[PDB]
């Protein structure tokens, strides 16, 4: 297959998503051919960990899914590692020593992506002194991979972005969404517009209310500390959910490209409504888990580091709106919580009922198209039919598919996609500022009413599927969820 | 439940039909409670099978499916037989004295089926003599039901029409059509009207061509006597198939009544056009079968009682055209033969594919929405989604649903439905004259050019799916066969 000639350098090649995710990755994308010869990664850190003793670091993080260990040592042998402090400006000259000559020994013609698994705050630095002290590429490309999380409120974010626009242009940036590179993520796309009858129904005259939601069984374990902070809210609403209904709620794009698809989705986040006080507490619930039954399951307030007058939600439930033609009065709802019923992440579109009566017992109900993301990617879909009486009657039935086996063993896991997307330089996958400023907008309303106390904590028991709040919050404009453990 | 109060006489109550199908059938609505006390059944032949003779006649009918013997003879005491002749016009004033000494008996004011399981012939005789001999409820109501067929061409079936007409409005007669009482016949309309995203879609705009299928494996065997003069053309075509064609073209009802649902079908039929001798040989393939590998698959002119010459068409297949605005150039498929690849009757509607441009490998190719009839009712929706590949791609997946081992146990069995929607009065299950008319106007042209001998005979290896020829009439538009064996 055609050939990937790229340099790659990772700083904080030795922590735990480097060795646990990102070398493996990397070396998939090795043994599917795309890297053969002309490349390199450059691993960097604080540790003078030196040259041997890198190799065998990386040959422990692809040790479980090798088999010809010749395979390996050939594919390792493309690794070198330098000691440096992303403060110290002279020791990026030090760096620029390490990627010049990796190019040399594999003829690599530019081409360079910088990725960053170092702390949020020192983004800003690295950026500036990549370009200052010359370690951008001359020919080819210059990349950067950053990683979760992209501020913490729009203030944040945009100081951020202000300091990588000095370097990059805003489509050299990759913001690594998780979520986002989901195999079933990026079929939402496919179906919708791969069909006619859904491309053209897609919309206010069709469509009911769209429902997303996002559950985790397990509850924060010890996982308290910075999680106590951020919440659900920003967890998994402002990042994860807020990109998956971009796919749900974005324009018909003029082409297939990320150019066009951004300003598809763009459309639609600048018609997103942002919250006032009153109107916070109208569409939004926040709650916190307590006990279940068992004692297994205990309350958010006697976990391991969380303090016993935290307001922390565990759980968000809400309706966005979009100022759209297409969307004009169509309710989004997005739910996110711990210690739900169970682990899943969904898409529920709900069809509108028909209006044409057959005189009978039961007339027809709303359709629904589920979409199921995690754990395993199934597509359902409810419709109307005839039920098996005497008497002339409907029912619903579920026309079912599921992922086969081979499907789920060819699945590329998100990582090795956002990595292989980045080297071809395809933005479609990743959330662009100025989708990310609008969803930052759009939590920091909803967050200014929380900090400051200006709306109810909800509680519910562990094992549920939320709050009756969350019912009510559906029931409110005749809707009901869907998915319900 | 609600009682039924009607009085049923069974023209030719000693033959097969009746003691396999019909009294069992009947005796399903004894058991659901729908026939209690106030109804009589008055068989009738030539025989003089004495009134002892007629109730163990029908306990061997109701045999196999009644455990409560109770149950059994306090049912069939409902039952009385007459030895009569259709000619004989006075014969007739005897059962009148059956009749109206029944009614007395479990006082049945009025409401009186006439069913007609006699030779062709004899339906314009017997409905002339209800009528003259005063055999026809004064109170109430008067139905007939007409057993298959209704004539052998439009001349014939004209006749038949005028000589009913004489005695009963065209609503009281019920054209018994063994398809149109099957349970998943009746579902296209719930999964059309009942799901505003396939009603909007139904329409040139969205289907590039409908396929109908009938399918047997077996051979002509021992009904090679009629058959040879019938054909596929006749025995399957011109009644099952086309009434089917109805529920898929007709257009949207004012309501659901029969009165509406019949207005809908028949603005279709009036819009089918009619074919002269070239374009019958342009859309439309007669074949014969011939041997498979196995000796146990014979020639067709290697039968029992099959001419050596003979040019009797065991395939047919062609295109239906509907001149409305709804179905502007949309081809209609229908194909029924023996001796084929398996046994299966379906629906297949294959939509256009769309014109948006992913830029990938494989652009969207064309959905598919397959109901299965027989051998059982299953629904599956071919949609175009997004392949486990590196590189975006689509491919086509299924989703599919399947009559659950509940649903087939109550599924009531054709001859009960239609037994009962008689009862009740609904002609919606029922083709009416106009259609009917059509029908046989649309098949006699047809067989105008076969009779003449102005189109070829195919021939067909049996276990195929059919002549190549079938392949070419479609590939000529740029279609195929959905089902294939
Ligand atoms: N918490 C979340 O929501 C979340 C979830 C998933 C992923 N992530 C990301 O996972 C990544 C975690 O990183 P990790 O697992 O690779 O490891 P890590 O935290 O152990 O440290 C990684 C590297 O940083 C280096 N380092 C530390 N200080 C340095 C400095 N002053 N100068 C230079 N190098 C320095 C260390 O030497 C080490 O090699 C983060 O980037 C985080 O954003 C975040
Ligand atoms: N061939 C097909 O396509 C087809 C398929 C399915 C059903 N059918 C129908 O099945 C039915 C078959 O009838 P059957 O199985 O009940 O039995 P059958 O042919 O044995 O005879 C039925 C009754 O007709 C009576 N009979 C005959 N001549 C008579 C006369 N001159 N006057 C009065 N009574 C007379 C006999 O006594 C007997 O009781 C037919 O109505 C046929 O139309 C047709």
């Amino acid at each position: 297959v055609s050939e990937i000639k790229t340099l790659v350098t990772f700083f904080g090649g030795t922590g735990d998503l480097a060795k646990r995710k990102l070398y493996p990755s990397v070396f998939n994308l090795y043994k599917k051919g795309y890297l053969q010869k002309h490349f390199a990664i450059v691993g960097t850190a604080r540790q003078a960990l030196n040259d041997d003793e890198f190799k065998q670091l990386v040959r422990d993080s692809i040790k479980d899914f090798t088999d010809d260990q010749a395979q390996a040592e050939a594919f390792i042998e493309h690794f070198s590692y330098r000691a440096h402090d992303v403060t110290d400006a002279a020791s990026y000259a030090v760096l620029k020593e390490a990627i010049e000559e990796a190019a040399d020994k594999f003829d690599i013609d530019g081409n360079r992506i910088f990725y960053m698994s170092v702390a949020p705050r020192f983004f800003g630095t690295i950026a500036k002194y990549l370009k200052s002290e010359g370690l951008l590429a001359d020919t080819g490309y210059n990349r950067l991979m950053i990683e979760k999380p992209f501020g913490t409120s729009y203030d944040t974010a945009a100081e951020l972005q202000n300091d990588l626009e000095n370097a990059f242009d805003d489509n050299q940036l990759f913001r690594i969404d998780h979520y986002l590179g989901k195999e079933m993520v990026q079929n939402i796309a496919a179906l919708r517009f791969g069909n006619p009858i859904f491309d053209a129904a897609w919309n206010k005259d069709y469509i009911k209310n769209v429902q997303v939601t996002l559950c985790e069984v397990l509850g924060v374990e010890e996982r308290a500390g910075y999680y106590d902070t951020a919440g659900a809210l920003l967890d998994m609403i402002q990042n994860h959910t807020m990109q998956i209904v971009g796919w749900l709620a974005m324009e018909k794009p003029e082409s297939f490209t990320d150019k066009d698809i951004r300003a598809a989705k763009n459309a639609a986040f600048n018609a997103l409504k942002i919250y006032d006080e009153a109107e916070v507490n109208k569409y939004f619930v926040r709650a916190q888990y307590g006990a279940g039954d068992s004692a297994d399951f205990k309350p958010y307030l006697e976990e391991l580091d969380v303090p016993a007058d935290s307001k922390n939600n565990t759980f968000i439930a809400g309706e966005l709106q979009f100022d759209l033609p297409r969307w004009e009065g169509v309710p989004f709802y997005v739910r996110s919580g711990k210690r739900l019923a169970a682990k899943q992440t969904r898409v529920d579109i709900v069809f509108k009922a028909g209006t044409f009566n057959f005189g009978s017992e039961q007339e027809a109900q709303e359709a629904v198209l589920s979409i199921i993301i995690d754990p395993k990617g199934a597509i359902e879909l409810k419709l109307n039919a005839k039920s098996v009486e005497d008497a002339f009657n409907t029912r619903t039935i579920d026309l079912g598919w599921t992922v086969s086996d081979e499907d789920k063993k060819n699945t590329p896991e998100p990582y090795e996609r956002m990595i292989h997307d980045t080297m071809n330089g395809d933005g479609s996958n990743f959330a662009d500022w100025n989708g990310v400023s609008i969803a930052w907008k759009f939590v920091d309303a909803i967050s200014a009413v929380y900090t400051a106390d200006k709306a109810p904590l909800e509680t519910y028991k562990s094992g549920s599927m939320g709050p009756e709040a969350s019912d009510k919050l559906l029931a409110a404009n005749g809707d009901a969820w869907v998915f319900k453990g």
